[PDB]
């Protein structure tokens, strides 16, 4: 039943994963319906046997726990073997790349130049996934994010997704939206004025008939309506003036006075790390779902991997 | 035999280990069995099949080769698999911990904060070894450390332990008092007044009928009535005057001078790392247990691990 | 077949590997024939069963990827576990050393003091593996080298080998020259006058019959004769005038116009990293064997594990 969907064809298969761009309505179905499989084999097993003998090799030039260590255990869990390497950047990375190419089936990378997923594809003679590149694109997470929206709440037919902070430097939110191009959601998006999407970005939600409402503050009835609330991290370098980043935090903190307008279905999302723009006091509440979105990622990954490395 | 003994009732099974003071007469003597049957495991096959399955994460906010290591080495001698994380003190400890929880069955954290453990208590859903915490407790350095003196001595009673050097600071000495509460054991306290132990864990002591004797000097009356002589490091800053911190070193170096008046079957024991409070030249005598310490402590940690996470 | 080549009798056998001067012809030529068998096991499986039960532990006191995560590689496609240690030079060697045997059954060890070989032989009571001491020696690096020739062009008889570069502190050419002691090869040098081969080195190999050219000028009738172009790193500390410096990395620069007056065959060899002595204008060459190496030190440390562990 597994060993049958990873019969299936994918385009992930022996594939570098570089860019949610690379990949189809389809192609997203298949890895959720083996990621639902992944949580059950691991729920009744821990440790399963898609990937005896295949080594993963993760290289991360700057940390990133959460990505690192999913991978580590979504590959391990696998029945794989890992070689985790922390670097920083002197030999160059097409280099680097081309020596463990030699050690392992395949490489998580994770690296500063958002042109290192080009390196990747003219040099390195294995699948390449793509962990983060100069935080432009980290497909898996814009894939666990979708998958973190169908599990918690069914079908994505009349959902209302609320992106809130920082939208122009939040790229997992463009990322986001490029996934959420086939759906008939509805979009609002709060945003101090200088972080409001990028032109494109929008131009893409209105063209799919899903922009609702933009807005500089989190009000009432924006919180109304949310199905989805999907914050982002606001650091005080996009703002010139201290005194707005304040404003702008104070204004947008999911804490219980901003819960308290929200449905009681409403799930709250995060990237993650955060500052202090979702409160603790709000982390054992049903809705708080930005700890269940790393073992949804976990589950995702092993999909990912399994059919990537067959 | 070792299914069985793992089959019987314990507190450690699901449970975190943070202190001591969590176990029993009879949850260490379990624990101790469990240990032999390990050491017997590996002697014969190496990678034995207790966990297949598991996995566990090491999480050191600080370095600790001879810790971190050891549980690698533990739990995957169970046949478990570890995902080793290095970091520092902006992600929070207790989002760390809920992060890396979606990935392992459990945990060991080592943390410069002896609150650490109460975070862990209140936030992380799976179990968490104590690997360290502010320096206030160690637990399993304390097991090995009773471990040890059971191996190289057989019974307990009529036993003379005699800590040296820094008592005030040296916490593994007020761990390991607590767990010889239940022995017939006599105690020597060998320190420079400023560094005694804290007038409560002298008082653990005299209430259990064990305090022998109290010096400032390490004599060869003290030294001829040691059947284990557990040192511990003895740092400069703990001294105001230099001149007086030097007095001290060569007063507790333990080399062939100071062996001579002990017993052929004196166990020098110590927590490690070591300064010069332990000479070299005594590292190959029969007497020098500080490595075959370390030895211990991974059957204690194998059995530890097995128990915990069943 | 290779349970057959394993039962056999070898000076690797629970050794450590400290030095090329080591190991017979005859160890070397059976190490190559277990490392091939180590390719076509790994070729049809992945992950084989040669060592599960067995724990190897790698201790970097500086980085080199390239190296510990072979072993790393290596270990595990033997189906073994292992346990990787990053450090750096306050506890001592011998205490790490015996720290780390008593949970691996072998370690790798690189540290930057040369005399560590001899720490390792005089206190660890496992089997150590001279990953790198000081740059002095690196035997496993010799090793890949020579099953690297052989592997590319078949018979050593007839064989024209070019060092070029920085011969001096080049050591992985006196080591390789030492293994080269037992082939008919001729040998040309090219390098500056200051860093000519030690005159012992160069004394080696004119007792063997070997030495043909000694050059400061990388010409095209050197290189109309080379079989194997070997490449050293130029390090601009090794020239007083930045002037000199550049004027030899022009010269030695294997690049285009370089390898069109080399054989068609010709092998360019590099034990990396590299700066600009290799152009990456040539890397997708046929004749550009460096990264070819590092596969070829996959299953050389693969056979050497096997043999050392048994």
């Amino acid at each position: 039943p597994l060993q049958e969907m990873l019969a299936a064809p994918s385009s992930f298969k022996k594939s570098h994963v570089l860019s949610v761009t690379q990949f189809t309505r389809a192609d997203l179905h298949l890895l959720f319906q083996i990621a639902q499989e992944m949580r059950l084999g691991v729920q009744r097993e821990g440790v399963l046997d898609i990937l005896r003998g295949k080594v993963l090799c993760t290289l991360f030039y700057e940390p990133s726990t959460r990505t690192s260590a999913s991978f580590d255990a979504a590959m391990q869990r696998l029945g794989g073997r890992t070689i985790p390497i922390q670097t920083s950047t002197g030999e160059t990375l097409q280099d680097t790349l081309r020596t463990l190419a030699n050690y392992s089936d395949a490489i998580v990378l994770r690296h500063p130049d958002e042109k290192c997923v080009d390196v990747a594809k003219k040099y390195c003679p294995v699948p390449v996934i793509n962990g983060g590149n100069g935080s432009k694109e980290h497909p898996t997470q814009a894939f666990l994010d979708l998958f973190t929206i169908r599990e918690e709440l069914g079908t994505m037919q009349g959902l209302t997704i609320t992106f809130v902070g920082d939208l122009l430097y939040g790229r997992p939110v463009h990322s986001l939206v490029y996934l959420l191009r086939h759906y008939q959601v509805k979009v609002q998006l709060v945003s101090p004025k200088a972080l409001r999407l990028p032109p494109a970005v929008r131009q893409q939600l209105v063209d799919a008939g899903q922009l609702l409402c933009e807005s500089e503050a989190l009000t009432p009835e924006i919180l109304g309506r949310t199905d989805v609330l999907y914050c982002t991290r606001v650091q005080k370098e996009r703002f010139p003036s201290l005194a707005e980043f304040e404003a702008v935090k104070d204004s947008y903190r999911i804490d219980y006075s901003t819960l308290k307008y929200a449905k009681p279905t409403t799930v709250v999302m995060h990237p993650l790390p955060r500052n202090e723009e979702v409160a603790e006091e709000v982390d054992f509440d049903q809705r708080a779902a930005y700890f269940r979105q790393m073992r949804y990622g976990l589950y995702c990954r092993m999909a990912l991997l399994a059919l990537v490395m067959s």
